[PDB]
């Protein structure tokens, strides 16, 4: 009857949908999630279609989503949370990595503040499950870095505040296939300005990426 689905973050009840290609997430403290997507809907439709899995629906308290691995035979999952956190500082200064397919296996900790060298190790961490085909991985690179540019762009015109928003970065282990969208608009609030924190972390992601893309090892 009800099948888990296997979260690489969050504090949320997220099971399989009855049905093929769909994930059902709860709505714990509040409804504020619906109410985002729905104002996404109404004022930023192209933003919502660009970078944000698809909403089917709502069932009571759970929101029907896109299962953003359906199409996957061998997914590898990063969320790396770009907004701001409700306390404490971002583990990598503009951004941390909340989780990654294989973390275990690294002994990541998700309450460990990381330097530059040790969040760039574990960027190279959950890309290790792509394999040695060096000119390939980097493909995997430049298509997330495709996105991630037209998003940071496309965030200096949209007057939300996307506090505790994540990245959920996608690759196949064969590399023929990736992705990354932004999910949990659970914390999001209206403001009159666009969000300098969230756009600083993707820019600072696009660098990281970027000298992975470049560096010649
Ligand atoms: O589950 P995450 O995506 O890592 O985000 C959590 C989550 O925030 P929300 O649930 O409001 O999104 C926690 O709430 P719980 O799941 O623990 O109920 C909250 O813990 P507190 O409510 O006790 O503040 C914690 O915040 P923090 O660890 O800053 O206190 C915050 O983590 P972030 O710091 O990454 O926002
Ligand atoms: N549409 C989606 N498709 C696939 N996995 C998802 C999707 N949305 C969330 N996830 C998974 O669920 C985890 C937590 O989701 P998120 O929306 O951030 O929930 P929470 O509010 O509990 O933090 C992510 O780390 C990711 O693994
Ligand atoms: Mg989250």
């Amino acid at each position: 009857s009800i099948r888990i689905f296997p979260r690489i973050a969050g504090r949320s009840y997220i099971i399989y949908g009855q049905t093929s290609g769909i994930i059902c997430k709860r709505m714990e403290k509040s409804d504020n999630e619906f109410v985002i997507y729905n104002y996404i809907s109404e004022h930023y439709d192209k933003f919502l279609k660009k970078y944000v899995p698809k909403l089917y629906g709502k069932n009571n308290d759970m929101l029907l989503l896109e299962d953003l691995t359906y199409n996957y035979n061998n997914p590898n999952v990063m969320d790396v949370k770009i907004g701001a956190r409700k306390r404490k500082s971002h583990t990598s200064g503009f951004f941390s990595i909340r989780g990654y397919t294989n973390s275990h296996d690294y002994k990541f900790d998700p309450d460990e503040y990381l330097t530059s060298e040790s969040t760039i190790n574990h960027i190279k961490n959950f890309m290790e499950a792509g394999g040695e085909n060096r000119d390939k991985t980097k493909q995997v690179l430049l298509k997330w870095i495709m996105k991630l540019s037209e998003l940071a762009n496309d965030l200096f015109e949209i007057n939300l505040k996307f506090d505790g928003v994540s990245l959920i970065f996608i690759y196949d282990d064969d590399c023929s296939k990736c992705d990354v969208n932004v999910v949990d608009f659970s914390r999001v609030k209206l403001i009159d300005t666009n969000d300098q924190m969230t756009i600083s972390a993707v820019t600072n992601l696009i660098k990281i990426l970027s000298e992975l893309a470049d560096n010649p090892l």
